Parts: C-alpha cells; sequence; structure tokens
DNA sequence: TCAGGATGTATATATCTGACACGTGCCTGGAGACTAGGGAGTAATCCCCTTGGCGCTTAAACGCACGTACGCGCTGTCCCCCGCGTTTTAACCGCCAAGGGGATTACTCCCTAGTCTCCAGGCACGTGTCAGATATATACATCCGAT
C-alpha cells in the first residue's frame, strides 16, 4: 500500500525478457570459477586460519586447485542493512531476533559464501527467508529465479504465506497429475513467467530435466535433515542443478552422527568439503 | 459400399547411461627337463553273427458283406463372457535405524584321507539237483443279446 516506492527500479514483468537469464542458453557453461573460489577461501581465511587443512588436502588432489592455492598465497564497506525496524517491503512486523537472522543472511550473501538456518521451530524460518528474498528483489535487483524445495505438506503454507506478506512477488506451486503439471510446466516454468518456484521432495525427482534448465540463483529448502544423505536419491539429483548457491532451513542439524554433518556441509560449499 | 474413427507406425529430437577403450598387478599358461604307466600292437581261443538258402505247422491277416451307432451338420436358445466406463487402492519408489549374514584374505594346525605292505575271507563261477509254473482238458459259473 506504501512499499511501492522500492519497487521502482525493477524491469517490467515479461517473459522475453525473463528468458534472457532464466534459461541458461550455454549448454555446457558450467566452469569451475578461480575468482569466486579465491574470494571464497581468502574471505574464508580472513575469519580464521584453520581452514588450510581441507585446502592442503585438495592441492594435494588436482593440481589446478593447487595454484589456486598459490595464487591466494602470492598475492598476500559491505555495510549490513541493519534493519533496525521491519524492512519497508514487507508488510508487517518483524521481531529483533528475526532481524539478526535477515542481517547473517544478507552478511552471508555478500561474501559469496552461505549458512545453514537452523533456528528452533516457531521461529519463522519462512518469514526470514521471505524477508531475504524480498531483500534481494527491492534491494539487489535479482527477482529470481528461485527454487524453494519443501515438504508437501507445507506448501500451501508456504504460498500462503509469501503471498501475505509480499504480495508483489509471482510465484506458484507445482502439483497435480502430469498432464496439468506439464501444462503449468510449459506455460510458466519454461515460459519463464515467475519469480519462486515451489515444488516438492518427490516433484524435483519428477520434473528434473525442465527444472535443470534454469541458472538458478538459489536453490532454498525447507527442513534440510531430509537431505543429510548425500547417497540419497534427492541428493544426486540436487547436484546437476546449475545454481550459484544454496540455504539449508533448517530444524536441528546433526540427528544421529557426525558423517551427517559433513554432508550436510558438502551440499552449500562443495570446493571445501570436498573430500 | 462408402465415408467415419481409433490405433499402431513411422518421423524427428533432447537425454541418460553403460558399452567400449586404456593402464596396472598378478597370477597362471608356457618352456624346459624327467619319468612312469597307459595304451597300442600281437597273437591264441572260443562263441556269436552273417548270407545264401531249404522244408513244415499253424494261427493271424486279409478280404467281403451286412448293418448299426455315431460323427457331423443345422437349428435353436440361452447365458456367460467380453468391451467399456468409473472409482480406488496397492505397487513402487524413496527413506530410516541397527545388526547379522556371507564373501573374501590371510595364518594355524590337527587329523584324516591316501599310499604302501601283507594276508586271509569274500564272492563269483561251475556243477548238480528238485519244485513252481505252465498247458491241456474239464466241468462250473457267469454276463449278454433276442424273443
Ligand atoms: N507477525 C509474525 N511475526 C513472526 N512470525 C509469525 C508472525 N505471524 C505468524 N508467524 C509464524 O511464523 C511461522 C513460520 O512458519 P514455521 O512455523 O516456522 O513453519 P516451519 O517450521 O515449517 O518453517 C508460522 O508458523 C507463523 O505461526
Ligand atoms: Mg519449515
Amino acid at each position: 500500500e506504501n512499499l511501492k516506492p522500492f519497487q521502482v527500479g525493477l524491469p517490467p514483468h515479461d517473459p522475453e525478457s525473463n528468458k534472457k537469464r532464466y534459461l541458461l542458453k550455454d549448454a555446457n557453461g558450467k566452469k569451475f570459477d578461480l575468482e569466486g573460489t579465491t574470494k571464497r577461501f581468502e574471505h574464508l581465511l580472513s575469519l580464521s586460519g584453520l581452514f588450510k587443512h581441507f585446502i592442503e588436502s585438495k592441492a594435494a588432489k588436482d593440481p589446478k586447485f593447487r595454484q589456486v592455492l598459490d595464487v591466494l598465497e602470492e598475492n598476500k564497506e559491505s555495510i549490513e542493512f541493519q534493519f533496525r525496524e521491519s524492512p519497508a517491503y514487507v508488510n508487517g512486523q518483524l521481531r529483533p531476533y528475526q532481524i539478526q537472522g535477515v542481517n547473517w543472511l544478507v552478511s552471508l550473501h555478500k561474501n559469496k559464501i552461505a549458512g545453514i538456518l537452523a533456528d528452533e521451530m516457531g521461529l519463522g524460518k519462512t518469514l526470514q527467508t521471505i524477508s531475504f528474498l524480498g531483500y534481494l528483489r527491492y534491494i539487489e535487483k535479482i527477482p529470481g529465479p528461485f527454487l524453494v524445495i519443501a515438504p508437501k505438506s507445507t506448501l500451501n503454507n508456504w504460498l500462503r504465506e509469501i503471498n501475505r506478506w509480499t504480495p508483489d512477488v509471482n510465484a506458484f506451486i507445482l502439483q497435480g497429475d502430469k498432464e496439468e503439471r506439464a501444462e503449468l510446466i510449459q506455460k510458466k516454468l519454461l515460459g519463464c513467467d515467475f519469480d519462486v518456484v515451489i515444488a516438492s521432495y518427490e516433484i524435483i525427482i519428477r520434473e528434473k530435466s525442465p527444472l535443470k534448465k534454469i541458472n538458478w540463483e538459489y536453490i532454498i529448502i525447507d527442513e534440510a535433515h531430509r537431505i543429510k544423505n548425500e547417497e540419497s536419491m534427492l541428493s544426486q539429483v540436487l547436484r546437476e542443478f546449475t545454481s550459484r548457491n544454496r540455504l539449508l532451513i533448517t530444524g536441528t542439524p546433526l540427528q544421529n552422527n557426525l558423517h551427517e554433518l559433513w554432508a550436510l556441509l558438502n551440499f552449500l560449499l562443495p570446493d571445501i568439503f570436498s573430500d
């Protein structure tokens, strides 16, 4: 009603323009970015020097990462929008711990790395993620795309809240028998008429081939312990998804083991926990 | 008989994966001595099988003729099984937990088999008996088809 001034500067919604970024035209454009890895490792070392343990072993493996190590060796404001009040682009109020979560999300984003949200149940994690995505939309000017894999039960709830506290965002959920699901696919997904896709652990396995053919800004995930095993078919499928970074909204991680946590971390930043 | 539908059948196309190629370590197939026993050649001896016949007995096999009953074709008449639409529910993936089962890969070692040497009891073979089972007759009993 009054937060629309933030919407100024966004391009008009048009599938023809969205096809430029949504579809990844490069058939095999996936490649190891030296710059991103160097930035990640530089910041990681800056926080603490202990992380070289993985790095040196990985340099003992494939040496074209060892030369990245050498490059990072020889060469040696980003102000958080603290949002002391509730973000304007979201109609409603946010509690201070919610605000700190938002700031953590932003700070990790402008560091070319990510971070598992594992807050306790009931503390509006979905609110955190919707707020952060709205931050990317209004401030960072990346409307989409964003995959929001979640459990089938809460799909309606995620859609309800995302339409409630940020109505401007266009989003839908895949569902239904394969005929109407494919209708939605051909009409909006490959039509590039969205900003936030919502699916289920089953649909991701089902409709991967359409979802492969999109450069994914993030791949959000709801309660993540489902992904605790990295030999699970869902984990295998959720690795060919070309993507910039990822998020793992969850409850309590490390439920019955430590290797579990290793794989959970390996999902976010494979180039660090590669071994 | 001809126009009206539903169903493979080709067409072209993006995707997945699992055949195909390549490099290493290990084991086993090949080269080379040595030897001993299995089999090939020989040569007695007895019994069976062959290919021509010949003559005789005696049932079966063949042919012929009524003459039924049954295999086959038609008709009828159900009734039961197929085609089709509509729900719904069970298979089919995906998961989670822990532990047991089964395959390897070494080590170890007992004990139980093979390998010999003697040596006597099996058991197989060649005989000489009897009795269990025919074959006839012979009287009895016991279905089957037509008055
Ligand atoms: N004004 C509000 N501020 C913060 N949280 C709220 C507000 N109104 C509702 N919520 C809660 O935020 C929650 C976000 O969903 P959540 O309970 O975290 O589900 P999940 O744990 O599956 O993500 C909702 O359940 C809702 O009860
Ligand atoms: Mg949740």
